């Protein structure tokens, strides 16, 4: 098997919001 | 302000690893 | 509503794009 | 070697703006 799981450390609000709405992105598309 | 951010996936993480160590040196956000 | 992104670099271009079609999947 | 993306709306384009930008600007040996 299965994807794994990691984490990143990331500092500001705003940088933290772009990055999650990537990520969550990426869950739904399945690109990455 | 310090957060994190839990990826699925060594080639997503990959990825959001890269844009936030480039947001970090650039601090464009 | 379209809006073009020149991006200098084909890693650059790769990563963006995977993005770039991952936000028009997603955009629900 | 300039590439160009279609980026559909305002916000989408402004995320992924200040991304290219941040590794034009981390984009260092």
């Amino acid at each position: 098997g299965s994807e794994e799981i990691f984490t990143l450390q990331v500092r500001g609000r705003e940088r933290y919001e772009i990055l999650k709405k990537l990520n969550d992105s990426l869950e739904l598309s399945d690109v990455v």
